[PDB]
């Protein structure tokens, strides 16, 4: 819909249907006027903030409107009229250079899990060091307890979170803060259940298809109006919610063959509207990131597992499914130089040459970390990083990326030394889809807790039980990585021996210490943080035998 006086009009594009009645619950039901590229209008002055509506088909169905701005009642319920307050800064006030993010799942952040929560919750991240927090999808899924990946109305704010008015509030709250929010966005596929859209139009592919269901028609006949209902979203978010930016989910599962690639248009729109754009990409290319001269898409940054990987691989000694690419030190010095380990060589896991250098860019296009939702959930028994790893090792990880040329993206949770395990749960009501994503969860992962249990949404709430030792030193390596200049500078002189290495950058070098050993140190310095009391104030060139633990020296 859209309000231009006192009147509303309502479009509904549906080429399938013949006839549609838009069906206003309380008021009456009216036929509404079919162009031929199949849009239904009407425009009515009888309509109300907080009124709702369904449309009802040519079949006699009824069906909320698929691009709800609000789901009061879930998925199947009926669609209703939100206030359009179109208020937006022309410009973000975050800067790329100086981004940190927090990754925040809005149901298990917070005993509340509502957006309420996590506006309590400001403060503390304010003080941690964080510039801007990353929500996991919002766009109204089934039921309450669900990552955001089953989301299914695209411009609709989870109900159970608080709704519209609850985000809106979000985002003002964190501006007042000086934080940013950006929004997690799913353009590649939609979720099984609370989908209307297959019986209007060729919203989806034939020709291609994503593991979590039907993947967008953004090339076949008939894209035009779907790349529209995507392009939309993205402005639709800017405007009515002056959100700072994006996380894209899964770029990689975008298909699209057209002249000028989705993706690059998603970007432009962001950037028209002086935004952020972070992808998500499993492709290990630079043209997702590259500009457009150079013939990339321009998004701002994207996610690097590589990173991850390297660390997580070599640190806990796991091979499982991606982990068999992965496992030496000389992968995470790689990783640290050359931004992807897979930089277009064969991949085991792959069975095929995967990725592309990266060249000259900058680290500020690239997100690192050492827990996220995806590498704590997928893990059939949700395990933290902090219990396949001592103490030592941990603070090494978190150091490692907090102090890496690229932005740095802080798991919620993980800052405290959080324990309890992060696990799939979704919440369907459809006892096929119930089957379903039981019997594809214990065989893709090997998850053996219910993700249909409440109980295994509990499981994953937050404890906020602090461990202020860890909390600390978080604290102070986001510090330190400001003061020192470490954002973007990909210029680090790297060198290792078996079981350590020490990175060196423009202002500062770090010790990373493995096993006890005995290193030559090429430079001087003062200490900024240390993971022991083992570590001197000051250090000079010199050969020295340290126990496993970090420093940061000046
Ligand atoms: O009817 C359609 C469809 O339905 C069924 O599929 C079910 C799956 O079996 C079930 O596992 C579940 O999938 C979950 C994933 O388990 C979970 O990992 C998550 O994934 C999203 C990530 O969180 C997101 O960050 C992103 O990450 C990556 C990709 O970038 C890339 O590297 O590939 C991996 C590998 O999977 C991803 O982790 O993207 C993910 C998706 O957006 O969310 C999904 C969705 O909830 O869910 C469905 C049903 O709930 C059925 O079995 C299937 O056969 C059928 O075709």
């Amino acid at each position: 819909y859209k309000i231009d006086g006192n009147e509303v009009i309502f479009t509904l594009w549906a080429p399938y249907q013949k006839s549609v009645k838009l069906k206003v619950l309380e008021k009456g039901l009216y036929e509404m006027e079919r162009d031929e590229k199949g849009y239904f209008t009407i425009t009515l002055n009888n309509v109300k903030v907080r009124d709702r509506y369904k449309y009802v088909l040519d079949d006699a169905s009824e069906i909320p409107d698929p691009a709800s701005r609000y789901q009061p009642e879930g998925v199947h319920g009926p669609s209703q009229i939100i206030q359009e307050s179109k208020e937006f800064n022309n410009e973000t006030f975050l800067k790329k250079e100086d981004l940190i993010i927090y990754e925040i799942h809005v149901g298990t952040f917070t005993p509340e899990g509502t957006f309420e929560g996590v506006i309590r919750k400001l403060d503390y991240l304010k003080d941690l060091g964080i510039t801007a927090i990353e929500i996991m999808p919002i766009a109204q899924f089934p039921g309450k307890r669900d990552w955001g990946y089953d989301g299914v109305y695209l411009y609709a704010v989870q109900n159970s979170y608080g709704g519209p008015e609850g985000f809106r509030k979000l985002v003002d709250e964190a501006h007042k803060k000086g934080l940013g929010v950006i929004l997690d966005v799913v353009y590649n596929h939609v979720g099984p259940e609370g989908n209307y859209m297959v019986k209007l139009g060729p919203y989806f592919s034939q020709k291609y298809k994503t593991p979590w269901g039907l993947t967008f028609n953004f090339d076949d006949a008939e894209s035009d109006e779907v790349r529209k209902f995507i392009l939309e979203n993205v402005e639709y978010w800017i405007k009515e919610y002056n959100v700072d930016g994006f996380r894209l989910d899964a770029v990689h599962a975008i298909i699209d063959t057209s002249p000028k690639h989705i993706l690059e248009e998603i970007a432009d729109v962001v950037h028209k509207y002086n935004r952020i754009v972070i992808a998500q990409s499993d492709l290990n290319d630079p043209r997702v990131v590259n500009p457009k001269e150079k013939c990339g898409y321009n998004i701002d940054a994207q996610w690097v597992d590589d990173f991850h990987h390297s660390i997580h691989a070599y640190l806990t000694g796991e091979r499982q499914g991606y982990y068999t690419d992965f496992g030496n030190l000389d992968d995470i010095v790689k990783s640290y130089k050359d931004v992807f380990v897979y930089d277009g060589k064969y991949s085991n896991f792959r069975r095929k040459t995967h990725g592309e250098p990266v060249g000259e860019l900058d680290g500020c296009n690239f997100v690192v970390y050492i827990q996220n939702h995806d590498q704590v959930g997928n893990r059939g028994k949700g395990e933290r990083i902090i219990k396949l790893v001592d103490r030592e090792s941990y603070k090494i990880a978190a150091a490692l990326y907090l102090l890496s040329p690229y932005i740095p993206m802080i798991f919620m949770g993980e800052e405290y030394g959080e324990e309890n395990p992060f696990y799939f749960f979704s919440d369907f009501s459809d006892s096929k889809l119930i089957q379903g994503v039981r019997e594809g969860r214990k065989k893709e992962n090997g998850q053996d807790t219910d993700p249909q249990d409440e109980s295994t949404f509990n499981a994953s709430k937050l404890s906020w039980k602090i461990d202020e030792e860890i909390f600390s030193f978080y604290k102070i390596l986001i510090k330190m990585r400001k003061e020192l200049s470490i954002a973007c500078d990909r210029r680090v002189n790297v060198v290792n021996g078996e079981n350590w290495l020490i990175i060196k950058g423009r202002e500062y070098f770090s010790l990373y210490v493995f096993s006890k050993s005995s290193i030559e140190v090429k430079y001087s310095g003062t200490l900024l943080l240390s993971s022991n009391n083992s570590f001197p104030q000051h250090i000079e060139e010199g050969k020295y035998e340290f126990d496993k633990g970090f420093a940061l020296y000046k």
